[PDB]
């Protein structure tokens, strides 16, 4: 089942740009994706990640930690792409049963209606898009060189209009994904997607206020508070099951339910969004590279159901909200059979959604595929037939083994973190985020771009340091490492583009984020120094693999390393920041 009436125009346009080498490789490796052909291509990508030499020189004890080192070994060569494709992306998900589909359709229709109560969809503009391009951007493959180049060249916008008018007659020609697993599109295709669906992000449809379950806009320093509030609900344990490869488990049915947001639109906006949904989401064309004994080729493949990562405009959050409501329903015995929803069962679901729907959403904190649920009681743990039949198979657990929850919200994993209460010297109680400090250091030692000069490398380092001092100040090693990086990088250099991304005094930012603007901090008295700001317990702070001897030596000689970095940056002026205790 590949529908060439929808994808043929895209495939033929690519075939015609490489007619000489175009061919059908009878030994292609694709099993659940439809394969259309290959052509010869120049190898792109690389098999190493680039190391941030500034962060590395100031974090020398971590040169021997395995987690840290391994993180610097990403493979975007054809070899790497094909490795991840075979293991992760080339999977099939069964179609949900009839009953499951009915639950999803009812629940999705209800959810769009709740999200739309206080919001109205709208088209986003070329001007909105262009302003966002002048900053951090969603990721498209880039004929110009940068996104900021394309937005000014008005020929770029003629191409947009060309594709847009095809979209307006239900045809698609250039919206092709590239697996260079992350999927890129031409910036023009990204614009059309933004124009149709950007309102979901820009108008904050998944903020906690509008969606009850969501946390769009919250910010790491707020998530722990949000978890602790959810824990105040009456109910069972708190559950936080990860889905194995969520993007690959998005079904065609999921995509059709997300599309019901178009029922809330009108005019050409509805037509454009319908094009994004039917032409680019439910009928995708993907380019992947593959090594062959004859050099690297590009494969053209297609598939209807999965999702490709930029975010997903809240659609992953939407679908997870829907999926977790249905698991709540199943736990509460609202329905009995995935096989067939009886007429009286469809009415119960409708009643349940009308009666307790909003309350059940607020038992949840959901960010894309990341969810925390505090259900009515622990029947939830073994309500599994809808979850599995929807394809949202739980990671690292037997299919019918019941979920394990937690009674202590400080043990619940959410958004790659745990959250802890932390007592200040004056007795006020902070809720702070926590995650393995060897991961944080490993990610800081990776320069997110290839071929970078030392200034941008130093500014990326400073960005992590300021983030550490805001978010992970309670970790002794990170506070010290942040101090060194900030001492080593000229004080007026701007961190690369969030609260840590200026040259504001970071104590000023700390006070604003954790005291002044913290809705869960009643006493608005600021702190007057970093010595006033506490650490986690020395025990629980140990979490790190580094030896105590190499940490002590690192701490004792840290100024030697700082000066070494200062010398390579240049005859500049630097500030010696308050040394961590
Ligand atoms: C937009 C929002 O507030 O939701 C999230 C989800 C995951 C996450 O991981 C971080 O580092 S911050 C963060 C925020
Ligand atoms: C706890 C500590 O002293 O670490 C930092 C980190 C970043 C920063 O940015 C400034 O201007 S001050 C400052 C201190
Ligand atoms: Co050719
Ligand atoms: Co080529
Ligand atoms: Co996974
Ligand atoms: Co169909
Ligand atoms: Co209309
Ligand atoms: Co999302
Ligand atoms: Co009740
Ligand atoms: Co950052
Ligand atoms: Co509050
Ligand atoms: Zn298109
Ligand atoms: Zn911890």
């Amino acid at each position: 089942i590949p529908n060439l009436d929808i994808i043929g125009k895209r495939i033929e346009k690519i075939k015609q740009e490489h007619e000489t080498s175009w061919h059908y490789d009878q030994d292609h490796p694709y099993k659940t994706w439809a394969y259309h052909g290959s052509y010869e291509t120049k190898q792109t990508g690389s098999a190493s990640s680039m190391v941030n030499g500034v962060v590395r020189l100031l974090t020398k004890p971590w040169d021997v930690v395995p987690m840290v080192t391994q993180m610097a070994m990403t493979d975007t060569t054809p070899f790497g792409q094909q490795r991840v494709f075979k293991e992760k992306v080339d999977t099939r998900t069964q179609e949900p049963k009839e009953g499951t589909k009915k639950l999803m359709k009812i629940t999705a229709e209800w959810l769009w209606k709740e999200l739309g109560k206080k919001k109205t969809p709208r088209m986003c503009t070329r001007e909105e898009f262009t302003r966002k391009v002048r900053s951090n951007a969603a990721l498209g493959a880039i004929k110009w060189k940068s996104a900021r180049e394309a937005v000014e060249d008005s020929r770029f916008w003629e191409l947009v209009d060309k594709e847009r008018n095809l979209h307006l007659e239900g045809k698609c020609e250039t919206c092709v994904y590239n697996m260079m697993a992350i999927w890129y599109m031409w910036l023009g295709a990204r614009f059309l997607e933004f124009e149709a669906l950007g309102f979901l992000n820009e108008d904050h449809w998944f903020s906690r206020e509008n969606s009850l379950s969501g946390v769009e806009g919250e910010g790491l320093h707020k998530l722990g508070y949000i978890l602790r509030d959810v824990s105040k609900k009456e109910g069972g344990a708190m559950y936080a099951d990860d889905t194995a490869g969520w993007d690959t488990r998005i079904t065609l049915e999921d995509l059709k339910n997300e599309e019901m947001v178009t029922n809330h639109m009108e005019g050409e906006h509805k037509k454009l969004a319908e094009a994004i949904f039917k032409l680019t989401y439910q009928n995708k064309v993907v380019r992947v590279q593959r090594p062959t004994p004859r050099g690297t080729v590009m494969d053209i493949i297609s598939r209807r159901d999965q999702r490709g990562s930029v975010g997903t405009y809240g659609l992953n959050t939407f679908t997870n909200m829907e999926a977790q409501l249905i698991r709540q329903m199943e736990g509460e015995g609202v329905f009995k059979s995935i096989q067939h929803l009886t007429v009286t069962e469809e009415i119960a679901v409708q009643n349940w959604l009308a009666r307790v729907g909003r309350e059940r959403l607020s038992r949840m904190a959901i960010s894309g595929d990341d969810c925390v649920v505090k259900p009515l009681d622990d029947r939830f743990a073994s309500a599994l037939t809808a979850l599995n039949d929807m394809g949202k198979v739980r990671k690292d657990i037997q299919q019918w083994e019941p979920s394990r929850g937690w009674n202590d919200w400080t043990q619940v994993p959410f958004c790659s973190h745990h959250f802890h209460e932390l007592i200040m010297k004056d007795g006020r109680v902070l809720v702070v985020p926590c995650r393995n400090q060897d991961e944080l250091i490993g990610r800081a030692r990776i320069s997110q771009g290839a071929g970078w000069s030392l200034r941008e490398t130093a500014c990326l380092g400073k960005s992590y340091a300021q983030m550490w001092s805001l978010m992970y100040f309670h970790r002794r090693d990170l506070r010290l490492a942040a101090n060194a990086i900030c001492s080593a990088v000229p004080s007026h250099w701007v961190p690369t583009s969030h609260e840590w991304m200026t040259t504001e005094d970071m104590l000023t930012v700390w006070n604003r984020v954790w005291i002044q603007e913290n809705p869960w901090m009643e006493d608005k008295t600021p702190v007057e120094s970093w010595e006033e700001i506490p650490y986690l317990g020395k025990r629980e702070d140990q979490g790190s693999l580094i030896g105590l001897t190499s940490r002590a030596t690192w701490a004792k000689n840290i100024q030697t390393a700082i000066n070494q970095v200062r010398s390579l940056i240049g005859n500049e002026e630097y500030t010696d920041y308050m040394p961590s205790m």
